[PDB]
């Protein structure tokens, strides 16, 4: 079981952004996960001042996408069926101020052109990560700018890095919660390549695939982690009476209704990793994006199966790679 | 593990409901569940003929409901947001029709009076059912009359039961796919009653807490079965290149927002038990009922936590009773 | 000349329902038959006079992607499924989905109850409710349904009081001023473009005809004159407060399912003209749009009647007409 | 006598962005100021003239409850929250969203950067695609909508070319047909119940007056008329086929968010009555639906002028009236 990382109690009143001279920080984290996949670069920043950052996926060349804005508590801006970058943030709705960054900066890349074609589309979502820390500083335009201008291909800093800074789990009760960070995981089969990046910031605790809570819901009087619901179990026999913000990017084309409706069956798969989710408390969003370049055969069958080789099958493989991302977040 | 019920190879051409003088039976499967909660009747009726049939989920007085139709292949009609049935059915879009079973024997008992308020309003949800047999016997109107009158308080069939006779599971390839069942689980905590009731027909297989494939994508070749996604990886680096129908019922008071959270946070929850879920194939739905008889606390604290007494934790505890629910179905 | 009332009347209690009697389909005949050329799509309208109600079938059996917008507040639907066979519209509340029920039974038989997936036979259906214009508790039973898809013919519609439509009734902030209405349809060729708009309103609200007149629905008869519901309710809170439509619009025009989705959206609130309101909690406004995929449009959009004038935004301008003028048929 | 034309003029390429310029926002003021008494609410426009473009903010600080109809196919929002202390109108298409940063950023600063939940200052914003009605490609930043809030007044809209709507236009068939619109509102006191419709058409559609008069858009300059888009469009066809509105509804009247949520539905397909076609594809037709919970309706519906004459429709169908009235300002 992993040593606790616990956040500590609420310290509201501090500083914000006009307080300070903020000098973006290209994020490197723990360590840097490399991939190949080409087409799609990653740039992270962050404020040390807050600390809170943004995580950028740029795809220059546009790409389809899908939301799954799922979560009842959902800080969202553009949620577009095609996206140029998808930009992640702290700072609840204040840190959708990034994405403005992002899309200015790509404006400008563009030389201001302005048909409708030219349109430069950024996604952006956001965690609330004020209760991890006590400034009240933001991913603001600047940040996201930056963001954009550290993005690189093939690379990911894991743990406390852009968007993951300040993330936490497990808000059953805040002397319980710790902090996460970002993750990202990535496989090739075949021509067939998945991304997924994820910062987990949720109400509930990461799991991993043997059932055991390895993040989130650590009482320091045990030692122990607890899945959330024996708490709530508890609670309501003593009463009654007396967000995560991910992305997964692949390279199969996909029509806008196979699109939509594996980013559906990505999302829902994250509640084997993250428990509870989709809670009326997150504001969970993921974001299903294709570059459409491969195929999948016309017809669905191979050695593993009549049924083994379609949109399905993709989304099946796509969740491990989500759940390995989740993890590595909460490493 | 459980000795496997492979469903065997399809056989289509069999003799539908006008070849035979259909009689209903009152479902009893391989035992019964009792549970205390009043207001609340379950019937179950089946066709021994197909085996087919139907299990309706009566509260008389009307309740409160949210649907989540989350599901690429759902087959739902109504889908009201107050409901005096619920109708859970085989045969695909036809056993939609005892549905109108329900409605026109609800109808009746009303002694035909058909103001506003007084309209019967049932939803129905089916599964498709015809692969796991050699009929094209389907749940009728007679059905679904049948299973209402057939109904009672406090008692729910196991197993092989109403819409659970045929259901099946594990449909990467259907030499592997095996035969599931329906389910329920009850649990009372202080004044807080909660009933799920479950017909798992999944393209994935039931994968119970410890991470173990339970029931589906069982290969007679090996004795073992396999969660989907390692056919389905496999699958695609050979070849690229070379429904599940619920309920949750409770007494707990909810605003229509939160029930509708409520329903979507346990339906996705239910991706730990039955995996992948949510697909493109699936027609999955979900119906979150509420009785409206029991206040959550004002303020959410117990000594359990600060926030440990709410309508999302209501959801993590029902979700633990769905997952009970889905392995009594695969048991 | 201002159109004759047709008030519904009184609401009526304590009418029997449907096995209180032998009842026997009608093919309705309505006041008119529409004729139009567009193979592939069959109509069929059946009532029971003890009621009176009915149903309407609209059957394509190629089948026919679909979308489904369930706009009102009150939607009474089945399946509202994205490809469907046929489209079932009935009276009777959520008691008339039965109707559909019938079809989809009828469909099987005729598919020698085959249930392989291609093979499964995908029936949509809505309701209005339509007790209030009657005193019997009679509704489209599945009985119903079957006839109505077995008096479906190509190139025919019963205008008027006719199967969905028999018992459909307009203007409803007081049941001493609602009107029958009945169903409607209109056809338009364009070339080898076809536009179908089938509906059967049912509304909440009042029909207006295109220079803004009310025309069915809200008839006071203590004045003689129909006026738009507006003038009471603003006079309703003045005093009170001191300090569903069903449709069907049928193209052979190919769309994307996202095309095809906008496109209803835009049909539909484009019957926000005339019918009014419209899309309100008191509705069921559930309109489906379908698409038979005979004709492609170009695939750019240019004309000599402008640079954006050939696309699935302007098809949808051409069927909210088609569309109007089926209102205004219902209402006549 | 036809309104005169004010034709927006052909695309213009190349034009510099916002850092080009020294930008100071100014104060709109349109071509007239609506005064209306609506405490608690504040509106405030401005613009850069070097667009021109420009944003208009609605604030509500005690936080209104909010249902949003982002019925559109090509919507441009941020937020879309259940719950705002503003609503951002903007220019710039997507990045106009900015504008709303400024907004939010403005909010944080008057709450001394406080960031406890209950003090989360939550903006919804959507936008306009303004950019070929001129030849450059500022839009609206975080310092105009900043600027928007600090000139936010009760009580107060100015109408025509102002804050959103400096650079909106309408009929979209062809560019040399389109007209410049404006922004417009309109308010109504019904007793102690007061609705302000707010809105910034930007159609692809023609503002269409209650006569059905295409009074804005679609003017053809080789005619001197407008005519209805439809007409070119079945023109189109029979030739090459051969054989964004953003709007706000705010309201003191009581609604549960499931009445809200219908009501907003109702009002925004109502303005394809003034706006027409309406909810295309080409649209980012986006509709914010406003309650500042100071009044309820009476328990039951009744009055003089019927049985269901008080109720959520009903005052739907009034704002629907007030919203109508607003696009005809803008139009105007």
């Amino acid at each position: 079981d992993p040593a606790p990382r616990l956040a500590g109690p609420p310290v509201f009143g501090g500083p914000g952004n006009d307080a300070f001279d903020l000098a973006p920080v290209r994020s490197t984290g723990r360590e840097m996960l490399r991939f190949d996949f080409p087409g799609v670069s990653i740039g992270a920043a962050h404020y040390e001042e807050g600390p809170t950052g943004a995580t950028v996926i740029h795809i220059p060349a546009g790409a389809r996408t899908a939301v799954d804005a799922r979560g009842g508590a959902v800080g969202l801006s553009g949620g577009y069926d095609f996206n140029h970058a998808i930009c992640l943030a702290g700072g609840a709705g204040y840190g959708l101020e990034a994405g403005a960054g992002v899309s200015r900066a790509l404006l400008e890349r563009l030389e201001h052109r302005t048909g409708f074609a030219e349109l430069q589309l950024v996604s952006s979502a956001v965690i609330y990560d004020f209760s991890a820390r006590s400034t009240a500083v933001y991913p603001d335009k600047a940040l996201g700018r930056a963001a954009l201008e550290f993005a690189v291909p093939g690379e990911f800093p894991q743990g406390r890095a852009g968007a993951g800074m300040s993330a936490s789990a497990g808000k059953v009760d805040w002397d319980r919660t710790e902090i996460t960070g970002q993750g990202a995981a990535f496989r090739r089969l075949g021509d067939v390549r998945i991304l997924a990046v994820v910062v987990p910031n949720p109400v509930g605790v990461i799991v991993d695939r043997a059932g055991t809570v390895v993040r989130g819901n650590y009482d320091a009087q045990t030692g122990v982690r607890r899945h959330p619901v024996f708490d709530y179990q508890e609670a309501f026999a003593e009463q009654v009476p007396p967000t995560t913000i991910s992305a997964i990017v692949t390279n199969v084309r996909m029509s806008p209704v196979e699109l939509n409706q594996f980013a559906k069956q990505v999302h829902s798969s994250m509640h084997r990793g993250i428990q509870p989710f989709h809670t009326d408390m997150d504001g969970d969003t993921l974001f299903a994006v294709t570059t459409d370049e491969i195929d999948l055969p016309t017809t669905p069958g191979s050695s593993r199966g009549r049924l083994s080789v379609n949109a399905t099958a993709l989304g099946a493989i796509a969740s491990e790679v989500m759940w390995d991302a989740v993890l590595e977040a909460g490493k």
